[PDB]
This record gives C-alpha cells, structure tokens and sequence, in this order.
C-alpha cells in the first residue's frame, strides 16, 4: 500500500540520519577520508528518499487522496530545501570551506528537524 512505502521511504530517511550524525563526528575530528565516503552515501540516500517520495505523492495524487497530496506537496517543497543546501555542503567540502561546511551543516539539521512534525503528519493521512 502507499502507507506501507511511505515507512520504507521514512526508514531510508532514518537511514540518512544515522550516516549523517555519524558524518559531522568525522568532519569534527577531521577525517575528511571518512566524510567523503560519507558524503557519497547520502547522496545516494538523498536520491532514493526524494524518488519515494514524488512515488508516493503521485499516487496519493491518483487517489485523490486531497490532504495527503497537501501535506505531500509541502513537504517535498522543505525536502528540495534540504537537497540544495546538501549540495551547498558537498560543494563547501570539495572547496576546503570548513567554514560554510559548518553553515551548511547546521542549517540540513534544521531543516531536517523541523520538517519532522509534517513526515509524521504524511504516515496519519496516507
Ligand atoms: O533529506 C531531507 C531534507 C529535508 C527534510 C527531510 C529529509 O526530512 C525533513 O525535511
């Protein structure tokens, strides 16, 4: 069902945070060996959520599943937010700009934080 794939998609979301927090500890300690792959892995991660996701709206979509699309719709807008400022941390990281990696760091966890109210609100209308 489309509320079974919404707690896949949520499950690699958890899974990009796991890498991430497990990223800023390399990049604190320096380990910049470390964050590249890191870097790598949510991107693909990155990839894979935001291609469940537009899977998931779409149908929602199809089922004229009003709220859910609503709901959908601002929260793959917070979701394009993310992606931009990740790239902005990846370019950062290519650069040697510590300190716009750390802007940029801050600012995904944000994002990320406080698009979590409207993720839990999607699994309750789907
Ligand atoms: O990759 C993401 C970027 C922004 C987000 C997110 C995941 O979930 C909440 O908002």
């Amino acid at each position: 069902s489309v509320k079974s794939e919404y707690a896949e998609a949520a499950a690699v979301g958890q899974e990009a945070v796991a890498v991430f927090n497990t990223m800023k500890a390399a990049f604190q300690n320096g380990d910049k060996e470390a964050v590249a792959q890191y870097l790598a892995r949510l991107a693909s991660l990155y990839t894979r959520h935001e291609e469940l996701l537009n899977r998931i709206l779409e149908k929602a979509r199809r089922e004229g599943n009003k709220e859910a699309v609503t709901l959908m719709n601002e929260f793959t807008a917070t979701f394009q937010t993310g992606k931009s400022i990740f790239n902005a941390m990846v370019a950062a990281f290519k650069n040697g700009d510590d300190d716009s990696f750390e802007s940029y760091l801050q600012a995904l966890e944000k994002v990320t934080a406080k698009g979590e109210t409207l993720a839990d609100q999607i699994a309750k209308a789907l």
